[PDB]
C-alpha cells in the first residue's frame, strides 16, 4: 500500500533526447526514427520574440544551420520542415533506441509524465496534468524547451506534449507532437493570460477512492448526493462539472471499494464546504486532482 | 520557473532490474556486474513470516532454486550468499547495462528516487525521503520488494535503498545495498511500530527558498529569530532541531535570494504558529519537507 505521485519510467524517452542548436539558441529535440522534433522558436533570437514571422525566419535557415547532437555524436540533417509550431529535422540516421510510439493529443484533465531536459540531457521526471485552461504546471527553466510529456502503455510511448513556453504567471504552454498548441496559446512573447484553473473533479474523486483503498477514510460520511446537486457545489468552488461519463469511468473504483460514486461525491461536497479542518488525505492538505481514475487503478493494481 | 517533486531519470536503473523467484515467492532483484541483489525474504514462505531463521532456511536453497530472469532471458546462478538482509546471487553474465554505481547509506532527511517494480518490470518512479524515524512513505504492493532507491551524480548511480517491507501502519522499511536496515526494523512479520515522524526542518526551509525563487512570497514577514528560539517552536511542532550545519547548508540559497537563513526561520515559525490560513505555497497546503537544499539548487539551476 501507499499512494504516490508517480511518473512513468523514463528510460524509453531518455533514449530519444537530443540537443538542437540554431544560431545562439539551444533547446531539446525528440529523435524518433530519422526525424528530430523540436519547437520552431529554436530559429528565433531574443529580438524576434515580440512578433516572429516563422515562415520568413525559416527562409534564412538551411539544414546545416540546425546542429543536432545525440550524446557527444553529431547527427547529419538532410531535411527540415515546419509543421504548425514544431520543426521536423530529417536526419540521415534512424534513432537505434526508438521505442514503439504514438503521437496523441490529450484532453484537459489527462495526466502525463514530463522528462525535463537541458542541452539534450535528462535532469528529472515528474507527473503533470493538462489543466482545464490548457496550461500545465511544470518545472521548466531556460533550455528546457523541447522536453516532452508522455504516457506508456506497456512498451508503447504515447507522446502528448512538447514544452514551448512560460506565461508571465509562471504556468506553462506547449504543443502536441503535431505542433498544435494546447489551448489558445501562441509561440510569441505577448500578453497571454490563462483562464480559470478549475479543479478536475473526476480526478479528485479517483484520488479519494485511492485514499480509501490505502486506509485514509476519515472523510467518508453518511451522505449521498445527485449529479445536479453536486454540480451546483462544484460550480461554486471552481470544480469541473461531473458528467455521467465521469461516473461511468469511476465505476471500477466504486466496485472495488463498495462506495457508490454519488456517495463519494457527497464526501467531496462536505470537504469543499467544510474544508479539511487541519487533517490530511494521503499526505495532502488539499484535494489532489492530478491522478486520473486510470492512474489510480494502475497504481493500486501494479501495472508494469 | 515552476517547482515540482521530481525524480531522477530512471533509465540507468531500469537497465538493472530483474525478476527473482524462489519457490512460490517472486520479487525484484538489482543486477550490477555479475551480481543480483535481492531481499533475503525471497526464500520465505507465508509460513516462515513470524520467526524466520534465515541461515537455516538458506541451507535448503541451492543456486538452481533462485530463478533470475532479465527481460525474457534466464540468467545462470553460479553462487549465492547472504549479506545481512540481502542475498547476492552471482550470475555467469555481467549486466551489459551496468551503469557507474556506488552503494551509499543515507541519513534521515535525505531524499532519493524509487523505481517501483513488479516481476522485474518498472511500473513507475517517484521521489521519497528517508524519514527521521527511518521509514519511507512509498507506494509498494506485493511483488515490489527488491525495488530500489537511488540518486544520480551526472552518470553515477548511488543506490541507497532496497524495499523489504510494509509496517502494519502502511509505512515502509528497507535496507541499504549492504543489506542493513535503516532504523530498527527487521525482516520479520512481527509488532514493529514506527517512532515519531518528525518534519525535516532544513528541507522545509530549502522548499521555502524554492518558493521565493519561483514567486510565492506571501509568507515572508518582518521578523527574525535565533536558532535557540526557533528550536523551541520546532520542538513544539515535532520538527527536527535546526543546527548550524543546516544553516551553513542553506547558505547558497540564502545568498541567491538575499534572505538570511534566520529570517526564513522566522517566516517558518509564523507559518507553524499561524497556519496557512487557506493559502498555498508552491501548490501545497502543507509545509513540504521532501526536498533537500541540494535538490532545490539542482532543480533551480537545471543540473543534468
Ligand atoms: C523554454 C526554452 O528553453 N526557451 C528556449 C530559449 N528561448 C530564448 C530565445 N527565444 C525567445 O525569446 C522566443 C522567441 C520567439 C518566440 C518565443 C516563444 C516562446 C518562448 C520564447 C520565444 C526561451 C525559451
Ligand atoms: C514486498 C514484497 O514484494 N514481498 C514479497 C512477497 N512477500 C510474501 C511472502 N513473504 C512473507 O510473508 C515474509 C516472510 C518473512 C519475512 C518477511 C519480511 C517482510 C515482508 C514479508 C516477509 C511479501 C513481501
Amino acid at each position: 500500500s501507499g499512494f504516490r505521485k508517480m511518473a512513468f519510467p523514463s528510460g524509453k524517452v531518455e533514449g530519444c533526447m537530443v540537443q538542437v542548436t540554431c544560431g545562439t539558441t539551444t533547446l531539446n529535440g525528440l529523435w524518433l526514427d530519422d526525424v528530430v522534433y523540436c519547437p520552431r522558436h529554436v530559429i528565433c533570437t531574443s529580438e524576434d520574440m515580440l512578433n516572429p514571422n516563422y515562415e520568413d525566419l525559416l527562409i534564412r535557415k538551411s539544414n546545416h544551420n540546425f546542429l543536432v547532437q545525440a550524446g557527444n555524436v553529431q547527427l547529419r540533417v538532410i531535411g527540415h520542415s515546419m509543421q504548425n509550431c514544431v520543426l521536423k529535422l530529417k536526419v540521415d540516421t534512424a534513432n537505434p533506441k526508438t521505442p514503439k510510439y504514438k503521437f496523441v493529443r490529450i484532453q484537459p484533465g489527462q495526466t502525463f509524465s514530463v522528462l525535463a531536459c537541458y542541452n539534450g540531457s535528462p535532469s528529472g521526471v515528474y507527473q503533470c496534468a493538462m489543466r482545464p485552461n490548457f496550461t500545465i504546471k511544470g518545472s521548466f527553466l531556460n533550455g528546457s524547451c523541447g522536453s516532452v510529456g508522455f504516457n506508456i502503455d506497456y512498451d508503447c510511448v504515447s507522446f502528448c506534449y512538447m514544452h514551448h513556453m512560460e506565461l508571465p504567471t509562471g504556468v506553462h504552454a506547449g504543443t502536441d507532437l503535431e505542433g498544435n498548441f494546447y489551448g489558445p496559446f501562441v509561440d510569441r512573447q505577448t500578453a497571454q493570460a490563462a483562464g480559470t484553473d478549475t479543479t478536475i473533479t473526476v480526478n479528485v474523486l479517483a484520488w479519494l477512492y485511492a485514499a480509501v483503498i490505502n486506509g485514509d477514510r476519515w472523510f467518508l460520511n453518511r451522505f449521498t448526493t445527485t449529479l445536479n446537486d453536486f454540480n451546483l457545489v462544484a460550480m461554486k468552488y471552481n470544480y469541473e462539472p461531473l458528467t455521467q461519463d465521469h461516473v461511468d469511468i469511476l465505476g471500477p473504483l466504486s466496485a472495488q471499494t463498495g462506495i457508490a460514486v454519488l456517495d463519494m461525491c457527497a464526501s467531496l461536497k462536505e470537504l469543499l464546504q467544510n474544508g479539511m479542518n487541519g487533517r490530511t488525505i494521503l499526505g495532502s492538505a488539499l484535494l489532489e486532482d492530478e491522478f486520473t481514475p486510470f492512474d489510480v487503478v494502475r497504481q493500486c493494481s501494479g501495472v508494469t
